[PDB]
């Protein structure tokens, strides 16, 4: 993170001369190439990372169990489901990963240095520290350096770093940044850092020293995971405690933990979610967002504070005018047609003032029409010491009109200088300024002069960074979605106020580094978490106070969102739950951002807001399914073992998780109705609700179990097997048990959807002609058998949809679950 | 000198272009 500062020693280049191709080779190889390091994983070593999860290594163990086992079909399904997870991820993640390759446009660099005493192009990647480079009108500056011409005026464009839209004048002895543009003035400068070391490359670094961090959704998973088989090892050592005191057969014993270890640990848990959120993610995609890691859709669910750039995200990158102040006398076209007279008629080489008046002249009808009537005559450019632009031109009466358009103050004191303003008007004018000044404009005078009449003043125009057309109604949009918007920006204090007080945002802005995010401030730690907490926003923010203020809010327990354009922005859009990169993000930014807009605006994180709560309750709603599912199975079968010696035959066994997993992954096209409030994993309320379930379910099948121990069979009617029976009602009642914790109530409430009810359908179809072919069970079953079957796991999805509806409505529960009274 | 490189208008009409 500390740039290695080049010794004062290797700077003092003489400008004339630059630098020799000797020292250029001795430097090059002291400090290598001028390009960041651009590791990017591989594709093998990702797939693998697939595999490497927690449940993913019990499913690992399971599988090396079924191959020792020689139980092939059980090894074949966990490979191939396996398998399975890893392609549907990988393929999905190869897809974001193509568009991110896709939008790259930055190329082309070659920077103009003066070697050997001759100005020489060379590719970017060859400049070295202490090096003379060129700086004329749109050259993108590839190193850090300090300007070394001495009466040198540049305007140099740093929107890519620290966010303003407008360019900063540069002097001798100023410091320029790499990636900057120069929009106005010629130059040259003294190389001062290069690849990692810039301001750009330490932003690099802090982006791929944070692309290592783990989501929150992962540790979610994880922890939901790590419970299950603390569970699952809880079944095991009962079932090996009973077998034990059976003195039963090692096979024996290895069997039945092989069935419960392929039942009880989620197998096809990570799959469905992943699945989930692939089809959200494309859903995004056709709403003009791409999600670059899944697991950030998620995360976006919960995201409870969207902490936003200010320029390029917020904003528009256009110095748009706003209403004009004119003079008692004075329309706006007339002071319209003034400036832009003051302004520079050639399509190359426009000034960003000039750019913005010639763009609000639309506004401006008369102007627009009188402005091609006046011939211009000759035209005085900005000059750094007057700071003003003149032109003396002629009307098509033929009278010559000199008009002025400078600094406020300038351009008051010009008028002056030839005549006596009145002293109302001279207050007007300046009270104005002061206040567009504190309201962060930068306010433009403008004057003229008729033939050989006295100096006319005719107002002020303003200029700032205007809101983009389609934020407010995306600021207050969020809002309305329990979601707290926060400004963080490079520009001063007073201009992101403003633009906070124009988007309806609060008005609490406070400078950063002031308040001690860069860690120098001797406020304690929990009075600046409180501070960055209900703070509005933060003003002249380094990159490092953007990840620190991330930092804070994530420790506090929010999920954040942030949104930028900027390299400088990758750390926190890496280290935030949710990085979203804007249209004309840099690659690294989008590198580092977690979803990448494709369209222009912030007009899409609502529809990605929605989307991303549907996507939870889908994985919420599988997530109770399959830890309902699991407790179940491992109560029934583990009390079975420990009791009866005796388990559901291990084909079954395999077929009700097969038959569970391809089930549920019908989920992900769920019409899975949003959360009005921010949502997040209740994990205990989901625990105790998964419990219930399960111990219901568990109840059902024991009943219809125990049913069949009686010397005429009880459930069976006829004749029927009593492996093939406990299948079908298992099967029927974890199936359906999908159609209820998917409800938001009621298990009616919500219609299922049709792709959802035909999966489901459909496995239990399966499952009945597995039960009455009788495949892999003793003998075939009776027809009326299979009914009553049928009806008794109906009778248990009511009881199940009650205690649901019960367990969800309930706050009393919830309290009960969480701790609370 | 770069003179005869004006006709603005169509500049007027081609900048704001996003409305």
């Amino acid at each position: 993170g500390e740039a290695r500062p080049v010794p004062e020693e290797y700077l003092q280049t003489d400008p004339s001369y630059g630098l020799t191709s000797d020292e250029v080779l001795k430097r090059r190889k002291k400090y290598g190439l001028n390009q960041m390091a651009d590791e990017k994983e591989s594709l093998v070593v990702k797939f693998v990372m697939f595999f490497v999860g927690p449940i993913q290594f019990v499913m690992e163990a399971a599988a090396i169990l079924a191959a020792g086992l020689s139980d092939w079909v059980d090894f074949g399904v966990i490979c191939g489901l396996l398998m399975l997870n890893a392609g549907v991820g990988f393929v999905q993640e190869f897809q974001a990963g193509s568009i991110v390759d896709e939008l790259k446009k930055t190329l082309a660099n070659t920077a103009v240095v003066i070697r050997d005493g001759q100005l020489v192009e060379i590719p970017a990647n060859e400049v070295v520290p202490g090096d003379i480079l060129q700086l004329e009108d749109g050259t993108v500056i590839p190193t850090d350096g300090r300007i070394v011409t001495e009466d040198c005026f540049l305007q140099i464009d740093q929107s890519a770093i620290t966010g303003e839209s407008l360019a900063v004048d540069k002097h001798y002895g100023d410091q320029t940044f790499s990636s900057s543009t120069v929009k106005r003035g010629e130059g040259f400068m003294v190389v001062t850092a290069t690849g990692d070391n810039t301001f750009v490359g330490r932003a690099a670094a802090l982006v791929n020293k944070a692309a290592g961090g783990q989501g929150h959704f992962t540790e979610v998973l994880n922890g939901i995971g790590i419970i299950l088989l603390v569970l699952v090892i809880a079944t095991l050592l009962l079932v090996w405690t009973a077998c034990f005191y059976r003195t039963n057969g090692i096979v024996r014993i290895l069997r039945y933990t092989l069935g419960i270890t392929i039942i009880g640990v989620p197998v096809g848990l990570p799959a469905v979610v992943t699945t989930t959120m692939a089809v959200g993610a494309a859903y995004l995609a056709k709403k003009q967002a791409i999600v670059q890691k899944l697991s950030a859709i998620e995360s976006l669910a919960g995201v409870e504070i969207l902490c936003s750039d200010k320029t390029g995200t917020l904003t528009k990158n256009k110095l748009s005018l706003h209403e004009p102040y004119t003079v008692e006398g004075v329309s706006p076209d007339d002071l319209m047609l003034t400036a832009c007279l003051a302004a520079s008629r050639k399509k190359k080489g426009l000034d960003a003032i000039d750019k913005a008046f010639l763009k609000s002249l639309k506004q401006y009808p008369k102007a627009k029409d009188a402005l091609t009537k006046y011939k211009v005559l000759e035209f005085h450019p900005f000059d750094p010491v007057s700071k003003k632009v003149t032109a003396v031109v002629e009307s098509p009466e033929g009278e010559r009109i000199v008009c002025v358009k400078g600094a406020p103050l300038f351009v008051l004191k010009t008028v002056e200088e030839d005549h006596p303003i009145p002293e109302d008007v001279h207050e007007n004018y300046e009270n104005k300024v002061a206040e567009l000044a504190s309201r962060g404009f930068r306010a433009l005078g403008v004057a003229r002069k008729r033939g050989e009449g006295h100096w006319e003043i005719l107002g002020v125009m303003p200029c700032m960074d205007p809101p983009r057309d389609d934020t407010a109604q995306t600021v207050s949009e969020a809002r309305h979605l329990g979601l707290r918007v926060k400004m963080l920006t490079g520009d001063a204090v007073g201009i992101a106020k403003e633009t906070c007080r124009q988007l309806g945002l609060g008005t609490n802005i406070y400078n950063a580094e002031r308040l001690g995010l860069g860690g120098g401030g001797d406020m304690p730690g929990s009075e600046l978490a409180d501070f960055v907490e209900n703070a509005d926003g933060f003003a002249e923010v380094f990159p490092q106070h953007k990840y620190r203020v991330v930092e804070i809010l994530q420790n506090r327990g929010y999920l954040v969102a942030m949104t930028g354009d900027g390299v400088n922005d990758a750390p926190s859009l890496k280290k935030a739950d949710t990085g979203i990169a804007v249209e004309g993000a840099t690659d690294a930014a989008r590198s580092a951002a977690d979803i990448v807009f494709l369209a222009p605006g912030l007009s899409a994180i609502i529809d990605a807001l929605k989307t991303s709560r549907q996507i939870f309750h889908r994985m919420y709603s599988y997530v109770v399914y399959r830890i309902a599912l699991s407790l179940h199975l491992e109560i029934f079968l583990g009390l079975w073992i420990a009791i009866l010696d005796n388990s559901l035959d291990i084909d079954l066994i395999v077929f009700i998780a097969i038959f569970a997993d391809v089930a549920t992954l019908a989920i992900a096209y769920d019409n899975a109705p949003y959360s009005p409030k921010p949502v997040k994993w209740n994990l205990p309320r989901l625990w105790g609700m998964s419990i219930i379930l399960g111990i219901v379910l568990a109840i059902g099948s024991w009943i219809t179990l125990t049913t069949m121990f009686l010397p005429k069979g009880g459930i069976i009617q006829n004749f029927g097997a009593m492996n093939g029976i406990m299948f079908l009602q298992i099967s029927l009642t974890e199936n359906w048990l999908i159609f209820i914790t998917r409800a938001a109530g009621p298990f009616w409430s919500s219609i299922p959807s049709w792709q959802l009810a035909g999966a489901v359908f459909a496995v239990d179809i399966i499952a009945t002609m597995f039960t009455l072919f009788g495949w892999w069970s003793e003998n075939w079953t009776d027809i009326v058998t299979v009914v009553r079957v049928w009806i008794w796991s109906i009778g248990i999805f009511c009881v199940l949809g009650g205690f649901y509806y019960e367990m969800s409505t309930s706050e009393a529960f919830d309290r009960l679950m969480n701790g609370k009274p």
